[PDB]
């Protein structure tokens, strides 16, 4: 059993995979630092609870998107939402609003994710994000925009282990690349976790698909 609740992690289990409109290709960032890709770094803080660093690399392994990813927590509650595993198993749909981060050459992102609580109370966890690509070559700098996502969670009858079912789709809105030519099809990915929550360690592995055309993501993670 993972230490911490499996919505909890959705966000930091590949935005590559975004759908955005012919109209808003030039402001596609995460496409545009692929093939090498780019490194999501992440802190997000569960509010009255304990935080989460993330550090991950996503990038293509020849025909693969990997996304790999470290995650350490900490000063999480004995009585809390998380270590007392009273989220629900569903995810809202929430706007993730992008920047341009010039200094870096990349982008800043923003948000703050409503868990709900099986008491009908909400747990927030507000996420600062950035991205710096790794490759030496130009990407794209977006204008203010922003990500829509939308997730199903559910469970595979046939698997014994601990597991999530996910399936999401995230277009962009609210406003080109070679990078996004890799892209034009169903690409395999695979999803790779260490985590160290209040001490309790952790891994999870993740493998499936997407496809960029009509912004889905279809995987199956499986906790060690």
């Amino acid at each position: 059993k993972l230490p911490v609740p499996w919505p909890t992690l959705v966000t930091t289990l590949v935005q590559c995979f975004s759908r955005y409109p012919d109209h808003m290709k030039r402001h596609d960032f995460f496409k545009s630092a692929m093939p090498e890709g780019y490194v999501q770094e992440r802190t997000i803080s569960f509010k009255d609870d304990g935080k989460y660093k993330t550090r991950a690399v996503v990038k293509f392994e020849g025909d693969t998107l990997v996304n790999r990813i470290e995650l350490k927590g900490t000063d999480f509650k004995e009585d809390g939402n998380i270590l007392g595993h009273k989220l629900e198993y569903n995810f809202n749909s929430h706007n993730v609003y992008i920047t341009a981060d010039k200094q870096k050459n990349g982008i800043k992102a923003n948000f703050t994710v409503r868990h709900n609580v099986e008491d009908g109370s909400v747990q927030l966890a507000d996420h600062y994000q950035q991205n710096t690509p790794i490759g030496d070559g130009p990407v794209l700098l977006p204008d203010n925009h922003y990500l829509s996502y939308q997730t199903v969670l559910s469970k595979d009858p046939n698997e014994k282990r601990d597991h999530m079912v996910l399936l999401e789709f995230v277009t962009a809105a609210g406003i080109a690349s070679q990078g996004e030519e890799l892209f034009t099809g169903v690409v395999p990915i695979l999803v790779e976790l260490d985590g160290d929550v209040n001490g309790h360690k952790f891994s999870v592995r993740g493998e499936g698909e997407g496809d960029a055309t009509i912004g889905k993501l279809t995987l199956k993670f499986i906790s060690t």
